[PDB]
């Protein structure tokens, strides 16, 4: 069945959405947290979506969950353990994954996350485990895996910490800054904290991705690549409403990170209409394709996979293709970048 049974590469899939129901189960269980509810099967359609909805009830289930993972270090460094263990199972063989660090703290971060009470785990040591079961994990499963640290729009105080913890931790296993988020929180783009760090990631050599054109005008495109001076794009869709931009960007070969089933959940497409993918596949643009968050949108990759084969009659050259464009996009040094596309090239003929 699976759409597209070759190796992949993906870009764009958050840690803390990509847990899965029964270790949230597991966990709060052991915690006393609760939830609402005690399968890791109900849980699972209640977390999960089938339909868009507003944002407040979007967030309000990183409040069920997250009170269940964040402040526990076992709990952090087994999700993303076991995060590797999903993507061996799509099939991936290089995956960023990205995460904000002080949304799993408890400890040297304010305010305090999800009505957490104060505890001990700092976002510096979210990082460290986080590092250790990513690294662990592609031990053990045999995908490659590197980590991206978000900055939040609405606390820009965090990303002058967010820049630090990518210097430090540099590629063990993070490589990249990105900017996640309300993207329509006016100027958000603009606060002098997220620009700051971002300007400090140009001058220390670390990558730069930043969420914009999801929900977000061109505007906000506008600002990440000419401000934040971003190497990709999330998502982006928003970008075809500015036709020089569009074109420009075309021209210096911006990356957008697709994630074209969490684009009808979110209402960031709208389903009356084209999807914008399809409008970058028929221009040759450089784009791939993501989950964003699995666990919400009750998806795994070859979720995306089908949709677009099902719905947009994208083929398997495409996919090949832009598989590729994913190798090529991707913050890996340059020397392992190359072992990469040799990997894909083979797999491919
Ligand atoms: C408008 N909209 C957005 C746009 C993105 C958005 O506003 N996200 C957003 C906004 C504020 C907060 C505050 C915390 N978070 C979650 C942070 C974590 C960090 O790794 N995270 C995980 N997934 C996302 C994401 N998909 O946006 C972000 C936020 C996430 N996501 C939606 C999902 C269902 C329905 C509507 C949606
Ligand atoms: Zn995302």
């Amino acid at each position: 069945t699976p759409a597209f049974d070759k190796p992949k590469v993906e870009l764009h899939v958050h840690l803390d959405g990509a847990i899965k129901p029964e270790t949230i189960l597991y966990y709060g269980k052991r915690r006393g947290i609760a939830l609402p509810a005690d399968t890791p099967e109900e849980l699972q359609n209640i977390i999960g979506m089938d339909k868009p909805l507003t944002l407040p009830d979007f967030l309000a289930k990183f409040d069920y969950y997250m009170p269940a993972i964040a402040g526990c270090r076992d709990a952090i460094k087994r999700i993303a353990y076991e995060f590797v263990e999903m993507k061996a199972k799509d099939g991936v063989v290089y995956v960023e994954v990205r995460y904000s660090p002080h949304l799993l703290a408890n400890s040297k971060v304010e305010p305090i996350p999800w009505n957490q009470a104060e505890g001990d785990l700092t976002p510096d040591e979210v990082v460290s485990l986080v590092n250790q079961g990513l690294q662990e994990g592609e031990r053990d499963f045999g995908v490659k895996v590197r980590s991206i640290l978000c900055c939040m729009r609405h606390q820009p105080s965090w990303s002058s910490e967010v820049v630090e913890l990518c210097k430090k931790y540099r590629e063990q296993t993070v490589v990249a800054i990105d900017l996640a988020g309300d993207e329509t929180i006016e100027g958000s783009s603009l606060f002098p904290g997220h620009v700051q760090a971002y300007a400090e990631a140009v001058k220390s050599g670390v990558h730069r991705t930043v969420h914009a054109g999801e929900v977000g005008s061109a505007n906000v495109v506008k600002e990440a690549v000419d401000t934040l001076k971003t190497e990709r794009l999330g998502h982006g869709y928003h970008t075809l409403e500015d036709t020089t931009l569009y074109n420009r960007l075309r021209q210096e070969n911006m990356h957008f990170e697709i994630c074209p089933w969490s684009s009808y959940l979110t209402g960031a497409w709208k389903p009356d209409t084209e999807h914008a993918v399809i409008r970058f596949k028929n221009d040759q643009v450089n784009y791939s394709l993501n989950t964003d968050d699995p666990l919400i949108f009750k998806s795994t990759l070859d979720t995306d996979y089908q949709m677009t084969k099902k719905d947009m009659g994208f083929t398997e050259e495409e996919f090949k293709r832009l598989n590729i464009n994913a190798a090529k996009s991707s913050f890996l040094p340059e020397d392992e970048k190359k072992e990469l596309l040799d990997l894909l090239y083979k797999a491919y003929r």
